[PDB]
């Protein structure tokens, strides 16, 4: 093959992964989800044939309760809709499928697992900070942090190999939202720490036992809150001046909800665009001439590009909803208090959607990808900045490295709630 002699196989664009018998899938089972994305591409294909809603037991995670198991949402309409009725479909108690808890509602009660009014009342503290227009405005500090990365890449590694996760993905949406809170960057790096034993558990590459985990919690929970007090005395232009200086229904924030608002920003700033860069690279690398035309023409093409690396990574594999009413959905009968998945990653594989949704085209259009969610009431606060960190990561590879290649195979996440990368070693030349 054309380029540089260590670089991962290339595939063949288009082709479909074979379809797994369905007796090979177990959603509730954690060894499915350290399978490869063929074998998982292929069993919710199986699914959205199959078994289009179909239910599961909720996986079992050391310190957590699975509680009652779910009704798994595979098609994308089905994704859609539930999405657009939270009136039926409720965020409370909880976004992931194991239970909640007094003691994880203390950090992990945000508006993410609220249903409006409140939701909203919430949301309204910091939307205007996350609108395209203000976002647009920190493109300049985008471009700072992402060029020196890539610089640093460079002069960090005289051999010219590097890992794209910790070196660029990672560092780059950490420091945008770290400062966008207010968070001294002296401290950008245990945040990310924190976030990534958050919504790492259960990988035991980063913490499985979960008095490791509820002291992670406890500790950026108290961070969250020193920084805050810090800021209620003297105002900076952050976030985290927004949170407490806010009022909702009269009120200010307590300060478990100071907290959990800090927390859901960080960690979904931290643990998501990174992964749609990572994944993007591991495209392009499999697929170079998806690279050659977004490299020729990389402001035309940047718009669908960005979203097609999202459809094609779907970092967000799910999230989960509570019934407040009995439904029937595609003839399957479910009850008011039951549990149903939205899994994204289905959802963007859908043929009754996409035209040829096994083909990564950086060109696609339309694209009407469920990376961000299915749209409505929790539609994806940060998909501004993240649209635009992964824009200006692109371009700086581009424009710096162009021939960057993986090496090797991603060492992937264990998680069924996130499409993580933990490494993903690239060169260029
Ligand atoms: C490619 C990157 C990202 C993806 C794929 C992604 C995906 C998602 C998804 C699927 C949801 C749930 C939507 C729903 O329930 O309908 C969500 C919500 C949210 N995301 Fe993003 N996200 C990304 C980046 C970001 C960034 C960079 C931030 C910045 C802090 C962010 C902040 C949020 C917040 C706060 C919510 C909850 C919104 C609410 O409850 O109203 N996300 N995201
Ligand atoms: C990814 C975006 C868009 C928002 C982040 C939303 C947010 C802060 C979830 C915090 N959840 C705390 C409990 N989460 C962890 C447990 C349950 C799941 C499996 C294991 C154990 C790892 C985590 C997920
Ligand atoms: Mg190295
Ligand atoms: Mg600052």
């Amino acid at each position: 093959h054309m380029g540089l002699n260590t670089a991962i196989a290339t595939r063949v664009n288009g082709t479909p992964p074979p379809e797994v018998p369905i007796a090979d899938i177990e959603l509730g089972s954690l060894d499915f989800w350290a399978l490869d994305d063929d074998v998982r591409d292929g069993a919710f294909a199986t699914l959205r044939r199959e078994a289009p809603i179909s239910f599961w037991p909720t996986i079992e995670l050391p310190g957590f309760v699975a509680g009652n198991g779910h009704w798994a949402l595979t098609k994308y309409d089905d994704v859609f809709y539930a999405s657009r009725h939270p009136d039926i479909f409720s965020s409370y108690p909880n976004i992931t499928i194991n239970d909640q808890t007094p003691e994880l509602a203390e950090y992990f009660g945000s508006m993410i697992v609220l249903d409006d009014p409140r939701h909203q009342r919430l949301r309204s503290i910091v939307s205007r900070a996350f609108t395209p227009k203000v976002v647009a405005r920190i493109e300049a500090a985008v471009r700072d942090r992402a060029h020196r990365l890539v610089s640093s890449m460079i002069a960090n590694n005289p051999d010219r190999q590097a890992d794209l996760v910790s070196e660029l993905a990672g560092p780059l949406p950490l420091q945008i939202i770290c400062d966008m809170m207010g968070i001294p960057k002296a401290d950008h790096q245990r945040i990310f720490h924190w976030t990534n034993v958050i919504l790492g558990f259960g990988d035991p590459d980063l913490a499985t036992d979960f008095d490791e985990f509820m002291q992670v919690s406890a500790d950026i929970g108290a961070y969250a809150t020193a920084l805050a007090e810090d800021r209620r005395v003297n105002h900076h232009d952050d976030l985290t001046s927004s949170l407490v200086e806010a009022e909702v229904d009269g009120e200010r924030l307590s300060s478990r909800e100071i907290a959990s608002f800090f927390i859901l920003l960080v960690v979904a700033g931290n643990e998501t665009t990174r992964n749609a860069i990572t994944h993007g690279v591991l495209a392009l690398s499999r697929y170079p001439e998806q690279r050659d035309r977004w490299w020729s023409d990389f402001d035309g093409l940047a718009p669908t590009a960005v979203e097609e690396i999202v459809r094609w990574a779907s970092p967000v594999v799910y999230m989960r909803r509570t019934l407040t009413q009995d439904i029937e959905l595609r003839g399957t009968k479910m009850a008011a208090g039951d549990k149903v998945s939205l899994w994204y990653c289905s959802a963007n594989r859908d043929e009754s959607k996409f035209a040829d949704p096994w083909t990564f085209d950086l060109a696609r259009n339309p694209n009407p990808h469920l990376g961000f969610g299915g749209g409505g009431a929790h539609f994806c606060l940060g998909a501004n900045l993240a649209r635009r960190e992964i824009r200006v990561a692109f371009d700086e590879l581009r424009r710096q490295m162009p021939d960057v290649v993986a090496t090797e195979e991603p060492a992937r996440l264990l998680s069924q709630f996130i499409h993580g990368i933990k490494t993903l070693p690239v060169t260029w030349s």
